[PDB]
């Protein structure tokens, strides 16, 4: 019955069976372990930045990630409440509605795929879903690995890759060190052209010139981009002049979401293989 999270040791006599989960990557490894949600954090944004694995039909938006609804959640009684270090500020208050336990994919680690392994282990135990979590665990990195080997075999792991977040006309997300991006083509044997450092969720914010220094890549846009974002890279003189824009060297990834967990990176695996070797 006793559940080890960030913040202790925590018993459940019964598997809870209402659960809540405050960020998007608790959320995504709930539902890999075929659990639905009484509640999660922002559902349409869930929708638009995540997109899969789907929430349930009757998951019900208890806030924003960083401001949860007290009195809302106070009124479904959940059985417990999700949340990763960086909603720690919340812990007490949302202790005395339920119990809360803690779990941080994004840590000063910087390890993102291990920690979804250890937290989708954690959760497995929450859950009774203990075998769910280990073929979890295992398929992601029979996936990685075999998406590797495909890539490596076609002649095309030698080219490096370029991960970036579209946030407006002149600024990106660049993902490398720490990202789950990162853990990902790490694993399918291939290279990040970004060396850059990076914070802990393993990104740079950086103005778009940095690209000019970076045109020997593959470039793989993270989804989704608005028609107005898209029109911006289509028409922008800096993206056009460059090598991989003249060498139809750039990808636009579905919504896959960067700070996601095992699926995300699973999905990611997928369709960097799909568009390297189509
Ligand atoms: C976990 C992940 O979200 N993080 O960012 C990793 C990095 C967290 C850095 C700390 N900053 C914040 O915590 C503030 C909210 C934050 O999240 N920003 O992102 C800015 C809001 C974008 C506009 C408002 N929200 C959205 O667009 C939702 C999607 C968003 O959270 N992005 O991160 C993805 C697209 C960027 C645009
Ligand atoms: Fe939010
Ligand atoms: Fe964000
Ligand atoms: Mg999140
Ligand atoms: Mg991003």
């Amino acid at each position: 019955p006793d559940i080890t999270h960030e913040m202790g040791t925590t018993s459940f006599e019964t598997t809870p069976k209402k659960v809540v989960a405050l960020d998007w990557v608790l959320t995504e490894t709930v539902l890999s372990l075929g659990i639905e949600l009484e509640g999660a954090a922002n559902i349409s944004g869930y929708q638009q930045w995540v997109a899969e694995p789907h929430l349930n039909a009757d998951a019900i938006d208890v806030g924003s990630r960083r401001e949860p609804n007290l009195e809302l959640l106070s009124n479904i009684k959940p059985d417990v409440i999700l949340i990763s270090k960086h909603l720690a500020a919340a812990y007490e208050p949302l202790s005395k509605i339920a119990p809360v336990l803690v779990y941080s994919v994004y840590s000063e680690d910087k390890q993102p795929l291990e920690s979804a392994k250890r937290i989708t282990r954690s959760l497995g135990k929450l859950f009774d879903k203990e075998q769910q979590a280990e073929q979890v665990i295992a398929q992601t990195d029979q996936r990685l690995a075999a998406n590797g080997a495909k890539i490596t075999s076609a002649g095309k792991a030698e080219k490096p890759l370029l991960f970036a977040r579209f946030i407006n006309d002149k600024t990106l997300r660049i993902h490398s060190e720490g990202s789950l991006a990162q853990d990902t083509i790490n694993a399918m044997g291939l290279k990040n052209d970004w060396q850059e450092p990076t914070n802990l969720w393993g990104f740079t914010t950086t103005g778009t010139e940095k690209l000019a220094e970076h045109q020997k890549a593959n470039v793989m846009i993270f989804g989704p981009l608005s028609q107005e974002e898209r029109q911006q890279l289509t028409q922008s003189p800096l993206w056009q002049a460059m090598e991989f824009s003249r060498t139809d060297s750039v990808y636009e990834l579905p919504a896959i979401w960067t700070f996601g967990g095992l699926l995300a990176a699973q999905r990611l695996s997928d369709h960097i293989t799909g568009r390297l070797t189509q």
